[PDB]
Parts: structure tokens; C-alpha cells; sequence
């Protein structure tokens, strides 16, 4: 089970589905040149913004053909009247359409604009812009699923050589979780966790273990566990468990057992943003796993972050994950 | 630069040089023998705990010579009186020969007040004990330096076969450090680190790097730095630097250029609990370093913390670490 095996099987649930996702960064290379990859791969059709004169330029400086692609511009926009509408029709007393014509110029909110108009299923962005300008659009305009109240970002830890895949906890977006939005971080990751091919058992970590530490945090945690096991009884849930007592079956049977996620995880939600964020990249540095960029999950359109400085093979990638997101829409 | 060497080199550093550590756990084999080894080779002299005759029983059931140990028993104590009154001697309000003769009948206590009272260099216990167990009279009793105000515990993380030491940052004691404690055990750890043959280049952990993510943590992390600058200008410290600007050269460049530290750190402070418990056992189980138990810093005399199911050549490299400490005194 490799990475190109993993994507193998995402391409395979996408190839003809014809999902549409929204490239604002017409103006990067890299975006282009995988754009285009995926068009002629059939994978899914790219919508790229920027001047259409423009970016097809780019398009051919790279030596792609320079028809059929499906560029729009913001600024110039054959119906920027319906859309400049449509944007305070949902931001009501921040509603305003004089400010409407001046934000959705900006790539990112049209993006998200088109995404919430059903002109697009998805949309990838970020490796030109800040988190923030692709996080913040999402959220006014598309904004969290219902059942969610806060998005997540979780990242596929896959290590090949050792037959290993797991996901873990936001280790983007909540600085410090709620144990109510801890558990909806859990019940999300578990759903993203089978667009990747894996069976949650999930643990939610801590510095304790079934009670051996006390702390408001601990209880944090536990509490969280609870409400998860609330929110979907069939997920193979349990909390408060030390990552050793999660990953490990020789200490989960001294102290955690009779668990039915101790010594077998491999969905970790971590209690927050500082663990998890130090946590994944010593799992990537230290233990050698690779790291599926930053998903996000719990959005009622897939919209993806790039990262700071990322490949054309990168990009191609988020994307595929963000069409096989699409769908479970 | 293995396991083995590292333990030539302490065992060389406190070899002849007679500490005195204290064995509360005279039950225990595993003690015991590993008591037995230490004195025999020449690196310390074991101060066994309990009832003189059992425990020189266990020495021969074990196999050993029954002579020359310096067994106590802590009921029978041949100056349970100089002792019973250093105890109030040092807990006024609380302070009660009525209570400490009760007290001081515990092993550990006893076993705390025989270093306090300059009649052990220092102490190795928890093989039978809870942490809290060794970690509370070591506090009362014994108590934090001069300079510190809370105690930490760091572990040494070798990976041999890839040539790297590393120290993580309290991932023991503190639930949630302030940024004063916070660079306390940054300074503390660094001295630490010295002991172990490492040169210091400390990172202060967090999901943020100089200014990329903005929070409370965030702030408490970059604070500490300063703090940590300040206690000692000559350590090689950077703060609020996340793991992959502090491990990795091709991240530093970019996201924290102009860094003594970043993209080469060999010691990493962890911003709470949390972070640093559940880090190392990923850097320990997923990374496959070898995590030398928890070592306990800043205390006058050194007292460490065996862990749950330990065995003899644990305790031996503990009580080595214990020693080489002491020296320090």
C-alpha cells in the first residue's frame, strides 16, 4: 500500500465523475502546469482565474495547448451582477453591495463564490496566499457542514516501507479545541479518514491515560471522548489514552485494557494545535512518514490550502483529494 | 557515538569519585541486583532501604556476597530523633515531630531526608512507587535550586545508528508552564544537556515560527525565549520555532533565517505536558529513538524517578545519570 497506490485508488473514484474545481492562482506555474495535468488525465475540469489573455499565455510558455480551458476573470466578470448579489444575501448586516463589488474581485472570495453558487464543486488554493485568505472566504461564504461548528485540518501519515497509514488531529486549524469541538475534530477526521481507505480507531490523545494524570486538559479530553461517542456510537472511539497506550499493543494491555482502540490506533486527535502541529512533523522528520498536506474537513464544499512553496505534483494531488471530496458530497 | 559509549563516558565521570545514592526499594530484585552491580564495579555506594536482615536476605537469594552493603531501616533507625527534628526543621507550620515520626517512616521520605541531611549524594527510587511517591518529599524536603522555581524532567533521545542526541523539553512534571517556568526549564535543561556531551542549540517549541501564527501560546512561547535570553545570554537559544524550523535546514532557511538555532537544534523545550509527553513517544515509538527515562532537573540534590516496570539495567543507568549529577553539586 504505497502513495501511488493511494492515489491509484483516489483517481479511480474521481475518472469521469467530471468534479469541478476552482484554481484562483492562475497567475503560479505550478498550478497551471497541474491544471493542465489533470484536464487531460481526465480527473476533473480545472476553472482557472485570471485574465484570460493572460494566464493562457502561461499556459502555452509551458507548451500546453492553448484551447478549451475554462478561464475566468474576476474583475471582468460576464455576471459579476448575480454574484456581487449573492454575497451579501448571506453576510446580511456586513451584507453590502458596494463592498460585494470590491471583496469578490479578490481570486480567493470569487473562488469561493463560484464554489457556493454551484458553478464549481471544489476549489485548491494557497500557493501564492496565506492560509487565511483561503480559510476565511470559505468560511463567510460556504461555511461549516451542519453537523460541525469549527473546520479541522488533518493530514494522511503514510509510511510505505512499513506498511503504515494513519491521520491526524488538526494540525492546522484550532489553537485550543473545545471538548465539544474536539469531538466533532474526531467524528470529522473519522469520515475523511475512509476517503483515504482506513478503518478508524481513533484515540484521543493526552499525557494521560485512563486517569493515571489529573488536569482541567485531561479532562478536556476525556469529556470529549464522551461527546464523540455521543455524536456517532459506531466509531471505534476511546479516550484519554497516551500515545504509546494507542499505538503500542504491549502498553495498551497494561494501561489501557480491555480498549477497543488501545494498541491499534491509527486516527490520532491530538488535544491541541500545539501538540498536534509539533506532533505530525516529528512523526514526519523524525519517523520518516510522509505527510499528506494540510485536508481540511467539515466544510459544505471542499476548499483546500496549499502549502507555502509546494509542487506541481503537490498541487495535483490536494486536488484529487479534493474532487474524492467533492463526491462524498 | 552509541548508547554504550554514552554510558563509558558517565561511567568514567563518577567512577572513584564514591556518591552515595540512596535505594529506598531494598524489596525489590530488580534493585537489588542492579545495586549490588553499581557497588561491585566501583561507581557508587548503594544505601539500601528496609529491614537489614530481609533485604541481605534478597542479596543472597539473588546470588550476591551478604556483606558490606549499607542496609537502614527507616522503623529502626539508630537516629530516627536528629532526623524526626531536621524534618519540622524544615516545614515549620506543618512542621510536627508528632507527624514526622509517622513520616519519616516512609521509605522515600526517609530516603529524601538522608540526602537533605548531606548523608547521600543523592537517590533512585520509583521501581515500586508512584512518581508522586519520590517527586513530593523531594520537593518538600530536598527543594527546587536557587535559580528555579519548578523541576522538569528531560529525556536523552539517542538514536545510535544515525548518529544523533537529542533532550525534550519537561515532558514529565509541568502540565502547562508559564513563560517564566517555561524558560527556567530551558536554562535547566541546557545544563542537562552539557552532562549528556551535548552542545546545546535549544528551540522553544510551537506551532508557530517567529511570528507565523498568531495566539496566547503563541505569545507565551516567544515570551520564555526572551526570558531564557535574558537568564543566560551565552545558550544557544531560539524561540518560538516549530519543529521543522528547528530540525530541518531547507525549513530554517525559509521560515527562520538568521537563526543560531533553527534548522540544526539538538535540545527542544516543549511549550506544556501535552505537547512534550505525547512528542517524545512519537520521536521514541515512530522516529525508533531510544528515550532514556525521565531525568529530573533542578533540584539541590539530584533524585530521580524509575518508571513503572523498569528493569536492573534501567535502574543501574538511572542511578549512573543520578550520580553524574550529584557531581555537578
Amino acid at each position: 500500500m504505497s502513495i501511488r497506490s493511494l492515489f491509484g485508488g483516489l483517481r479511480e473514484k474521481i475518472l469521469g465523475k467530471n468534479m469541478k474545481i476552482v484554481f484562483p492562482e492562475g497567475n503560479d506555474e505550478r498550478v497551471v502546469r497541474a491544471a493542465a495535468r489533470l484536464k487531460f488525465e481526465g480527473l476533473l475540469e480545472p476553472i482557472i482565474l485570471g485574465q484570460s489573455e493572460e494566464v493562457r499565455n502561461l499556459l502555452t510558455k509551458l507548451g500546453f495547448a492553448d484551447q478549451d480551458y475554462t478561464i475566468i476573470n474576476p474583475n471582468e466578470y460576464a455576471d459579476f451582477d448575480k454574484m456581487k448579489e449573492a454575497f451579501v444575501e448571506v453576510r446580511k448586516g456586513k451584507a453590502t453591495l458596494e463592498d460585494a463589488d470590491k471583496m469578490l474581485r479578490d481570486v480567493n472570495y470569487f473562488g469561493v463564490m463560484l464554489v457556493k453558487m454551484g458553478l464549481a464543486d471544489g476549489m485548491v488554493s494557497g500557493a501564492i496566499h496565506s492560509t487565511a485568505d483561503t480559510v476565511r472566504p470559505a468560511l463567510q461564504i460556504i461555511k461549516t457542514k451542519p453537523g460541525i461548528s469549527r473546520t479541522s485540518g488533518v493530514f494522511l501519515m503514510n509510511r510505505e516501507n512499513t506498511s503504515e497509514r494513519y491521520v491526524f488531529a488538526d494540525c492546522a486549524i484550532n489553537i485550543d479545541p473545545t471538548a465539544q469541538e474536539l469531538a466533532e475534530i474526531a467524528v470529522n477526521t473519522a469520515e475523511t479518514a475512509k476517503i483515504f481507505d482506513i478503518d478508524p480507531k481513533i484515540a484521543m490523545l493526552s499525557f494521560s491515560t485512563k486517569g493515571s494524570g489529573k488536569a482541567p486538559q485531561v479532562d478536556k479530553v476525556r469529556e470529549a471522548t464522551e461527546i464523540a461517542t455521543g455524536l456517532n456510537p459506531d466509531l471505534a472511539l476511546d479516550g484519554e489514552l497516551q500515545f504509546d497506550a494507542a499505538f503500542v499493543p504491549e502498553t495498551a494491555a497494561i494501561k489501557a485494557p480491555d480498549s477497543a482502540v488501545a494498541g491499534q490506533a491509527n486516527t490520532f486527535v491530538f488535544p491541541d494545535l500545539q501538540s498536534g502541529n509539533i506532533g505530525y512533523k516529528i512523526a514526519q522528520r523524525l519517523g520518516m512518514f510522509d505527510a499528506i498536506g494540510p485536508i481540511l474537513q467539515g466544510l459544505n464544499k471542499p476548499v483546500n490550502d496549499l502549502s507555502r512553496g509546494s509542487s506541481a505534483e503537490d498541487i495535483y494531488k490536494l486536488a484529487i483529494i479534493t474532487a474524492a471530496q467533492a463526491i462524498e458530497s
